[PDB]
RNA sequence: GGGGCGCACCACCGGCCCGCCUCGCGACCCUCCGGGGGGCAGGUGGAGUUGGAGCGCGCGCGAUGGCACCCGAAAGAUGGUGAACUAUGCCUGGGCAGGGCGAAGCCAGGGGAAACUCUGGUGGAGGCCCGCCGCGGUCCUGACGUGCAAAUCGGUCGUCCGACCUGGGCAUAGGGGCGAAAGACUAAUCGAACCAUCUAGUAGCUGGUUCCCUCCGAAGUUUCCCUCAGGAUAGCUGGCGCUCGCCGAUCAAGCAGUUUUAUCCGGUAAAGCCAAUGACUAGAGGCACCUAUUCUCAAACUUUAAAUGGGUAAGAGGCCCGGCUCGCUGGCGCUGGAGCCGGGCGUGGAAUGCGACGCGCCUAGUGGGCCAUUUUUGGUA
RNA sequence: AGCAGUUGAACAUGGGUGAGCCGGUCCUAAGGGACGGGCCUACGCCGUUCGGAGGGGAGGGCCC
RNA sequence: GACGCAAACGAACCCGGAGAUGCCGGCGGGUGCCCCGGGAAAGAGUUCUCUUUUCUUUGUGAAGGGCAGGGCGCCCUGGAACGGGUUCGCCCCGAGAGAGGGGCCCGCGCCCUGGAAAGCGCCGCGCUUCUGGCGGCGUCCGGUGAGCUCUCGUCGGCCCUUGAAAAUCCGGGGGAGAAGGUGUAAAUCUCGCGCCGGGCCGUACCCAUAUCCGCAGCAGGUCUCCAAGGUGAACAGCCUCUGGCGUGUUGGAACAAGGCAGAGUAAGGGAAGUCGGCAAGUCAGAUCCGUAACUUCGGGAUAAGGAUUGGCUCUAAGGGCU
RNA sequence: UAGCAGCCAGCUUAGAACUGUCGCGGACCAGGGGAAUCCGACUGUUUAAUUAAAACAAAGCAUCGCGAAGGCCCUCGGCGGGUGUUGACGCGAUGUGAUUUCUGCCCAGUGCUCUGAAUGUCAAAGUGAAGAAAUUCAACGAAGCGCGGGUAAACGGCGGGAGUAACUAUGACUCUCUUAAGGUAGCCAAAUGCCUCGUCAUCUAAUUAGUGACGCGCAUGAAUGGAUGAACGAGAUUCCCACUGUCCCUACCUGCUAUCUAGCGAAACCACAGCCAAGGGAACGGGCUUGGCAGAAUCAGCGGGGAAAGAAGACCCUGUUGAGCUUGACUCUAGUCUGGCCCUGUGAAGAGACUUUCCUCACUUACCCGGUGAGGCGGGCUUCUGGCGUCAAGCGCCCCGCGGGGCGCGACCCGCCCCGGGGACAGCGUCAGGUGGGGAGUUUGACUGGGGCGGUACACCUGUCAAACGGUAACGCAGGUGUCCUAAGGCGAGCUCAGGGGGGACAGAAACCUCCCGUAGAGCAGAAGGGCAAAAGCUCGCUUGAUCUUGAUUUUCAGUAUGAGUACGGACCGCGAAAGCGGGGCCUCACGAUCCUUCCGGCUUUUGGGGUUUUAAGCGGGAGGUGUCAGAAAAGUUACCACAGGGAUAACUGGCUUGUGGCGGCCAAGCGUUCAUAGCGACGUCGCUUUUUGAUCCUUCGAUGUCGGCUCUUCCUAUCAUUGUGAAGCAGAAUUCACCAAGCGUUGGAUUGUUCACCCACUAACAGGGAACGUGAGCUGGGUUUAGACCGUCGUGAGACAGGUUAGUUUUACCCUACUGAUGUGAGCCGUUGUUGCAAUAGUAAUCCCGCUCAGUACGAGAGGAACCGCGGGUUCAGACAUUUGGUUCGUGCGCUUGGCUGAGGAGCCACUGGCGCGAAGCCACCAUCUGC
């Protein structure tokens, strides 16, 4: 047979991202002496819509401490901020919405967003619209903390990872039901070439391990092992259980 | 008319060499420690030996390896070239009459005790409707069907503000691409493109295989084979000879799809079942059986038993006589037996026919058969 | 030039395209593709704003 | 005061603007085209009868100066409820309406320089390869429109769609520096004008029922711009003017059969034809009435089912300006 | 002041009068409608060149993986690349397919997944012991497998049999079997129901259709989604209204062709060619045989034939030919998981032995990741606002000409890595084990009354077939075998069996004792045949001839091997007093090459430059086995299919055959009230026919187009009707049987694709067939019979269905005959030319019914009820014809009229015939009329 549609997505020919009209990479300010021993003042200039995601981005303009220049940072717009307000990033920053203070200096039960996995990566966890991570507990002995990622998994990260307080804007976006296939067409036309998903049973055995047969049955257990080769690993990969639940 | 040496060659019997087995176990001069021999004889295996025949070259033919008598596959592999068509994505541009229903919002007038309602107008929403260009291609299964056209033409028809149509520039390249998924599309080529090469790929399979005359002349059957459209093998065929007889039974002869004479073999036709095994009808006698009878049968039953047919014997390789040899045999140097040697005896001791279809070598084709008289199996035929 | 022709996109002999202000040239879009580095036995390939001691213009008379 | 004056020094560095933003809808300003009124001028057409008739032609470039017109969450005064202003729709106001007076932007419209000398229209004379030249007159006065396009604005609508980069150019912040000491100097965003230069390549023609592709002068295929009068809702169909053409690789004479097509027509019956109402036949625009079962209350729906429609002569209603 | 005057400007709406032939969206433009069923929600998309659909997509719903050292995926490769300018409201992988309403039971099987070294199996490396060593042995022992748990919106699955309620019936209720659960809610003869044209109702004069119901449903059923559904559809289906040449039943007109002509001018095709009947033949000739017969050269048609052209059949079989694809095929592989070694160093703690192994925690410098313009690391001064922040003001000190310059503090000092996060773990290199249709290569026996399924007739044995030597075939017949036996082998001795009769306590038809008869009629391991009585059977006691060896030889045979046998020679033995017998079974069957492994044997060989010892090799003989049995290591599918071929071989016709089907006789038990034969014919039996279906496989696979209908012609008779007759259980009428006889006619419809059926009416009757199951270059494609798709059942799957359902290119004649018409042709010319005729021969045509009268008569008890002659019409058919009626009308004849055009009137034109009304002439219709012996 030939290669399945899933194998062709790794080549990156027509399945690359559509990043022409995107406004940049949303990431926190790189950690420097100002964010380690104090705080830096920044002004929110504009809240723009990034084509491809459901969460707005804020263009916060800080002041460079070593040269006469004003840096522009493209943050994740936490729900509640507005243009013209001041955002303070650093250790000594107060516990307000929008500020970027390390998780080690936050009380237990804080709602953060754009959390950092490791110190310096400029914000990875809890970055989609309406999502957040809660700080569960601290540990001054091992300099570690425990946060609750939006997937429900409790991850143990360092106490120096910075995060934006407050939930991400654009919450409740998945509540409005898409009514037309055209709204789903324009939804993915800005993300990537992945929308029309042809079922494996609707294909021939050459293109998919589920195709073929005078009926449209699967014919084999859809639950597939994890060590299955690329080309066979379709359906339910390493399914611990199935059913309605 | 008699005798003899006998070529080549054939049949048979011996000698010797090598392997192996068995019996002799060892006295004896080859031993210098170690050792080597000890006619060993009797069977047996060998592509041996007992007075070489090979080598070289040339020619003919046959079976092989090779492109291999010529033309032909569907495929496989290596290396390249294509997204001017088409599929999807990206960048940047262009384009889509005229009408219809008419949503939120708003204004006004009425009803209310509040909750809130009713009428008109406004507004111009929509993968909304009729519909032109566009873009598609339903039906007539129309036209055309060596056409205008290697897919077109006419009427009709789908859609036409959205998942729309479209140009250019870019991206993905062959077991790869791409696919709102038809195994579709990827330059008229796609259930794996095109170009060149390996490649004159292989074919037990179709087709063809070129001058004349003379002579001989088949096989579709046996055995083995992942064989049953093919091979191997035997048979049938041809060629080259060769050993003789040629002289006729001057000669030995021998042979025969034939008879005669003589002697054996068989269990089919017929016959039998009142004889056995098995099947079977009917009375009668004696106290369901029992006896003597009776009707009807056998391919896997038979007492008996043909016709046709099969084998063998019809002479010198015989017949007869004498002597000798033996470890075999044993009352019995002959007790058998067999071998060896010598001598005596043609009226070649049935008919007919014929040179021996004698001794070898090489060998093509064939290995699908079909029909008839009689015999006969399966089948209604 | 599927009949013809005194005709032609045929044949023969000559002639014809003039730019500071039309466009190319210039810019980067998708994208292609060097450099550093890595990789490949190799021809070469991967990768593209990241990565090398990657700065050869500007100013004050020798500084930056 | 918005901001205006011909100019009106200024580095490093910084900040910002323009380049540079979608689709759709409504409205308004301006051109082009069309139309109407001159009982307008110059030629032509018609005249059998009528026709002060019918047809054609009546002009201004870029750039600059001025002025209409359009736009503005631009300024000052002032202060709002009996709330007012205002659009087709909206929208606006104590974070300051209405009103009064100003500022700026766009002006592709009009006047002027250009510029009538030229261009068209008409008339006359000279001339027949210098001839293939010289003269005369005219180029006018208004109107609007649910008209059609283009364009500039403006207010909205839609998105789980937010609808490009860079060269290049400009403004501001910044005040490092430079200029002369009593008439000039530094510096000038020409600030009025003058001087010099602008190389290289493409440029003809066809652009499709005969210059491209499909073996061809192939009923196929191939990206765009301009686009008139009448009927009509229409860029539909039919007819006409500008422009183009000879009927699409041939003429002539016949009008048999049989075909293709005209979606030709038909007595009485009306699907009895046929696998099957295949085929084509009925219906069709618009106005006024009237519209069920069912339903997700959106629809069904142009449901179904009726009436009216020409021509001509009138009447009534719907405007603007002084 | 309930506003007026003047002037200007268009374009619409409403009402009314009048008027033309009731014509007016007048041309043009331009929805037929209604009641329901099936499927898909809708818009969209799709097989460029046969399938536009119910298929794909879709929103909605649900499951699955993954927190970045990650999920998914790419690359030969860089810890390179895609999702990712991403971060669970995200990305990746699947099923379902809107909304409404629901989504039941089963975790045994397969698959996924979790648990765990707490017990089996378990590689490389390492560790231990023996040994000169190679080597052998033992312990240890990862993932995976095994054990256990979970999971079905994972693949999937979801049963049988009796009794029983006051007639009958049903079986609530019980009984039994049985699982892993035994189909729940629903729905249905459904696109799913073989039987089947189910049954009832409805729809029609009539319905295999449609719809509503019924449900033990071959084989419905719940996200392999069930039920329903407004709107929507170039989807499938039924009925109704309107409409119409679809039809009854065809006719007429027009344009472009065909036709003729000037010019121009091909191609497919072609063995030679072209009249038929029959015969034979390779079983359907054009040519051959026997007959019919046969006259130049051509035009327009035509579709009977040339088993016409197009194309080495696509179906079928064969090939030791392929390809696509799928798995539980065979053999491998990328990837992935796992362990040892490696870069890999350092410090410490604990527990088993005496420098150490296991595990854990730490060190940073190897290694790895992240951040930045490597901007403040380690050790002793900004939170009230959508301002501003740029190379230092100041102080100290120094150097030059009031003008310049430089330095330090401001801006603390020291340092070893830029700062963080891991860290000798990730990772890399290399072996090892597991997983691995993701991918690669290949295989997937043969025989065979086609192949497949079945069978083994594939290696063997008995009787028969087999025709009296031997041999002799078929998917001939009746059978048997892949074993059994330390005795059932060998030998010696003794004994006599099967059965029957007479007897004998319990004891009987069967126990045991005994006498008599007993040719074997018993037994001999098995199938059968043969053989056997002091045996070969039975019993008993001694035994290992069931051993070791060379050759000869029989049988299958090629006269090869193996297997199975026979007779001897040489050893060593058994039994017997002995002669003798015995190297397996009473005989015919019971079995296996090369290579390799293994064991036994040597009075032995090599291990090579010698010697010694291990090891290995070799010679001789067994065993391990190839049952496809002279011996490959091997699962499917293909309807997406390809190639080489095959009429060696199936599906059509034809041919032979006629079981079967159909049809007709013979005999006469009996039926017929009585009477065998008016009409029938049981038990038997003899034939015909090729309109049934088989059997066969001769023709055809470098192709004979294939089911039905439509259309049209002709023949046959085994006669339904009509004509002429015979017979009766013929009174009449009606009907039945039979004869001469195919001249003539044999219908319109509902349902079904149907031939075949069934019903509705009509009728003199509505007979049965043939002609390549007549007839596709005649048509129609409904059916079947490619590719799309749906369901049911089956398969793990790809896929299958002789089951259902929907959409699916029907090509060419101009050649030669045949036929239909149209010119012309004997040419030999005193013949040329014309008129009027004759006639061979060929075709041939009429058919049937009704009404009146006979007649209410014959006849009959009645009820009922004819016929001939004559008269008047009609059905079907045939040949004509246009006076009349009707159709057509581009005499474009006349009138009218829509839009536009010529300035208007008048007169006209344009819109491929603008439209409408009427319409001459022609042509035309059982739609008018006339004739038919
Ligand atoms: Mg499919
Ligand atoms: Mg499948
Ligand atoms: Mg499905
Ligand atoms: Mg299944
Ligand atoms: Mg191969
Ligand atoms: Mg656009
Ligand atoms: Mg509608
Ligand atoms: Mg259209
Ligand atoms: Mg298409
Ligand atoms: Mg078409
Ligand atoms: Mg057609
Ligand atoms: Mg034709
Ligand atoms: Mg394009
Ligand atoms: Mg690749
Ligand atoms: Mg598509
Ligand atoms: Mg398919
Ligand atoms: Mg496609
Ligand atoms: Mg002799
Ligand atoms: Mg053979
Ligand atoms: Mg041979
Ligand atoms: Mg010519
Ligand atoms: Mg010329
Ligand atoms: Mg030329
Ligand atoms: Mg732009
Ligand atoms: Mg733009
Ligand atoms: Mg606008
Ligand atoms: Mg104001
Ligand atoms: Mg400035
Ligand atoms: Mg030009
Ligand atoms: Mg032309
Ligand atoms: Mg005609
Ligand atoms: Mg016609
Ligand atoms: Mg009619
Ligand atoms: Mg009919
Ligand atoms: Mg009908
Ligand atoms: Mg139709
Ligand atoms: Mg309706
Ligand atoms: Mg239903
Ligand atoms: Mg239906
Ligand atoms: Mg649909
Ligand atoms: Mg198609
Ligand atoms: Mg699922
Ligand atoms: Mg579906
Ligand atoms: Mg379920
Ligand atoms: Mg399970
Ligand atoms: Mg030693
Ligand atoms: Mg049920
Ligand atoms: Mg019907
Ligand atoms: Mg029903
Ligand atoms: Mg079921
Ligand atoms: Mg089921
Ligand atoms: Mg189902
Ligand atoms: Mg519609
Ligand atoms: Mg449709
Ligand atoms: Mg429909
Ligand atoms: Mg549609
Ligand atoms: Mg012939
Ligand atoms: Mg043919
Ligand atoms: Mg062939
Ligand atoms: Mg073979
Ligand atoms: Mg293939
Ligand atoms: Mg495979
Ligand atoms: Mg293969
Ligand atoms: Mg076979
Ligand atoms: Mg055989
Ligand atoms: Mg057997
Ligand atoms: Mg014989
Ligand atoms: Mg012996
Ligand atoms: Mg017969
Ligand atoms: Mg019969
Ligand atoms: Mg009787
Ligand atoms: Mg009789
Ligand atoms: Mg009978
Ligand atoms: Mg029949
Ligand atoms: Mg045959
Ligand atoms: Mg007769
Ligand atoms: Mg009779
Ligand atoms: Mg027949
Ligand atoms: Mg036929
Ligand atoms: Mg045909
Ligand atoms: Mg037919
Ligand atoms: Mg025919
Ligand atoms: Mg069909
Ligand atoms: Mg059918
Ligand atoms: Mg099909
Ligand atoms: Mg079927
Ligand atoms: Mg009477
Ligand atoms: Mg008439
Ligand atoms: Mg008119
Ligand atoms: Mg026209
Ligand atoms: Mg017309
Ligand atoms: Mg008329």
């Amino acid at each position: 047979g030939r290669v399945i549609r899933g194998q062709r997505k790794g080549a990156g020919s027509v399945f690359k991202a559509h990043v022409k009209h995107r406004k940049g990479a949303a990431k926190l300010r790189h950690i420097d002496f100002a964010e380690r021993h104090g705080y830096i003042k920044g002004i929110v200039k504009d809240i723009i819509h990034d084509p491809g995601r459901g969460a707005p981005l804020a263009k916060v303009m800080f002041r460079d401490p070593y040269r006469f220049k004003k840096r522009t940072e493209l943050f994740i717009a936490a729900e509640g901020i507005h243009t013209g307000q001041f955002i303070y990033c650093g250790k000594k920053a107060q516990l307000n919405i929008g500020n970027v203070l390390p998780v080690g200096t936050m009380p237990e039960g804080t709602i953060v967003c754009c959390l950092e996995e490791k110190p310096g990566d400029r914000g990875k966890l809890a970055r989609a619209s309406g999502n957040y991570a809660t700080v569960i507990s601290h540990n001054p002995e091992t300099k570690k903390s425990r946060v609750k990622l939006p997937s429900g998994s409790k991850k143990v990260i360092s106490s120096a990872n910075r995060a934006v307080v407050g939930v991400v804007a654009g919450g409740g976006r998945i509540d409005k039901p898409i009514l037309k296939a055209g709204r789903a067409y324009h939804k993915y036309k800005a993300k990537r070439n992945c929308w029309p998903r042809v079922r494996g049973v609707a294909m021939n055995p050459v293109e998919h391990p589920f195709g073929g047969g005078n009926h449209q049955h699967i014919g084999k257990p859809s639950t597939i092992r994890r060590d299955a080769p690329a080309g066979r690993k379709v359906g339910l990969i390493a399914a611990r259980r199935t059913g309605r639940l």
